[PDB]
């Protein structure tokens, strides 16, 4: 069995291995690169997804997200305050200000060790799930907005046509801005491009592990887990290295840099955090491995999770019997 410890690895496909896109996920699997949850690659030399990123301030944040917690420092959740729209430009300039600049600071070690010490005391804001692409339509490789369709994976796999549509989504990030501990819609894969600016660090429970992270997290968040079967699903739980440790839980960590991409594989528990002003595109996508995936996937039913369009048909199709619990959810 190939990466047993369930180590991330980090791939460096040359040119012509970066046609292929689909070939290249099954090669990274073939290496064992998805008993991690996360894997990172770095593009080839002659890549670049776009000339330059020096025209991207008039993009708007039409609701930009204040990340407020509760709780203590290695245990918290985040809620969401909306805020008032605002351009690029103004997220960035807010970014930089003295509020909410990242810190002074030796290296990304003594960073992560200050995000956690002090996340909860303050509250970034994140320009987070804003449809939209910043891959020049020439970049024909690794092309986020020119993937292969989920909609298109299932009739391939499975035969049925449904309805949807599968589009990226940009994330404007600043010091502190945090994603908290989930798995994709449908337990997907996601891929996410660090297009400019700052690091993201990230960690990741290996998918065979991933009951014991919600065991965990029933155990830590007691009234979010009797509210909801599928609580980590509304995305506002956070547990630090250091509670994860104390608890056995398996992971690891890794930093993304600017000009990299990161894959999540279905059931890859994730959670993260911005070191700066940064700008990412990520998408959800699908391969034949899967639908095995799809078929299992938790789903939260209580209202909260409130999802796309598009998970409607995945829903229908690969859990019909889960259909209408979940479906009254989301009306
Ligand atoms: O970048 C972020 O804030 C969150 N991204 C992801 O969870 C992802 O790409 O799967
Ligand atoms: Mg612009
Ligand atoms: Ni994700
Ligand atoms: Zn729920």
């Amino acid at each position: 069995a190939q990466n047993p410890n369930c180590n991330i690895m980090i791939f460096h496909p040359t040119k012509e291995e970066f046609n292929d896109f689909d070939k290249y996920i099954a090669y990274m699997e073939s290496q064992g690169a998805h008993r991690a949850g996360l894997a990172k690659i770095i593009p080839p030399k002659e890549w670049k997804a776009r000339e330059t990123y020096d025209n991207i301030s008039e993009i708007l944040i039409a609701t930009p997200l204040q990340q407020v917690a509760s709780g203590r420092a290695g245990v918290f959740t985040q809620y969401h305050k909306k805020k008032k729209a605002m351009t690029v430009g103004e997220y960035r300039h807010l970014a930089n200000s003295k509020k909410y600049q990242t810190p002074p600071h030796q290296n990304f070690e003594d960073l992560e060790r200050k995000y956690w010490k002090n996340r909860i005391y303050n509250s970034p804001i994140y320009g987070a799930d804003i449809s939209g692409s910043l891959f020049d339509e020439n970049t024909k490789q690794w092309n986020l907005g020119h993937l292969g369709t989920i909609q298109d994976l299932l009739e391939k796999e499975c035969g049925v046509v449904i309805e949807g549509v599968n589009t990226p989504y940009l994330y404007f990030g600043m010091w502190k801005t945090t994603f908290a501990w989930h798995t994709e819609d449908m337990d997907l894969y996601s891929i996410n491009y660090l297009h400019l600016g700052e690091p993201k660090t990230w960690y990741v429970v290996p998918p065979e592990h991933g009951q014991r992270l919600e065991r965990l997290a029933r155990e830590l968040f007691p009234g979010s887990s009797r509210g909801c079967g599928a609580f980590l699903r509304h995305k506002v739980a956070l547990i630090s290295p250091t509670v994860l440790k104390e608890n056995g839980i398996p992971f690891n960590r890794i930093t993304q840099e600017a000009g990299e991409f990161m894959v999540t594989f279905p059931y890859g528990y994730h959670a993260g955090f911005n070191h700066g002003f940064n700008c990412a595109e990520a998408i959800n996508f699908a391969t034949p491995r899967w639908i095995d995936y799809g078929k299992m996937a938790s789903q939260c039913s209580c209202g909260e999770a409130r999802v796309t369009f598009s998970m409607d048909a995945f829903v229908r199709i690969l859990q019909p019997e889960r259909y209408d619990l979940w479906k009254r959810g989301q009306d």
